[PDB]
C-alpha cells in the first residue's frame, strides 16, 4: 500500500495521502512542498537522510522504511509571486 507522510512548513502539519512506495521520496515532498511547503530550490531539507539513509530523492518511500507520522522538516522561503 502507499505509506503516508507529515509535513510541517513553519508552525503547521500537513498529513500527505496518495503517494506511494512504488514512487520517490522526491515525488512525495515536491508534491506536498507545492500545496503549502515550498519548494527546494529556496528552501533546503533539514534530515534529507534517515536510518543512516541518504534517502537523497531516487530512495522509494518504502525503500527509507520510515514511519507514516514521520515529519519532514522545510528551511527557506516561498516564492517570489
Amino acid at each position: 500500500m502507499a505509506l503516508p507522510i507529515i509535513v510541517k512548513w513553519g508552525g503547521q502539519e500537513y498529513s500527505v495521502t496518495t503517494l506511494s512506495e512504488d514512487d520517490t521520496v522526491l515525488d512525495l515532498k515536491q508534491f506536498l512542498k507545492t500545496l503549502t511547503g515550498v519548494l527546494p530550490e529556496r528552501q533546503k531539507l533539514l534530515g534529507l537522510k534517515v536510518k543512516g539513509k541518504p534517502a537523497e530523492n531516487d530512495v522509494k518511500l518504502g525503500a527509507l522504511k520510515l514511519k507514516p507520522n514521520t515529519k519532514i522538516m522545510m528551511m527557506g522561503t516561498r516564492e517570489e509571486s
